[PDB]
């Protein structure tokens, strides 16, 4: 079936967050803590506009 959603996860919630509007500039790292860990909207912007 599906396959994991992390890196996509934190690109993929903050769509609806960010609108494709900031940006998941480099997504390999900041996915290391939300792929199931630690996650919150000022997390976003450093995933969205650090």
């Amino acid at each position: 079936g599906e396959t994991r959603a992390c890196g996509r996860k934190l690109i993929s919630l903050v769509m609806a967050v960010c609108g494709d509007l900031c940006n998941p500039q480099e997504g390999k790292d900041i996915a290391t803590e939300c792929c199931g860990n630690q996650c919150s909207d000022d997390y976003i912007r450093s995933a969205c506009c650090p």
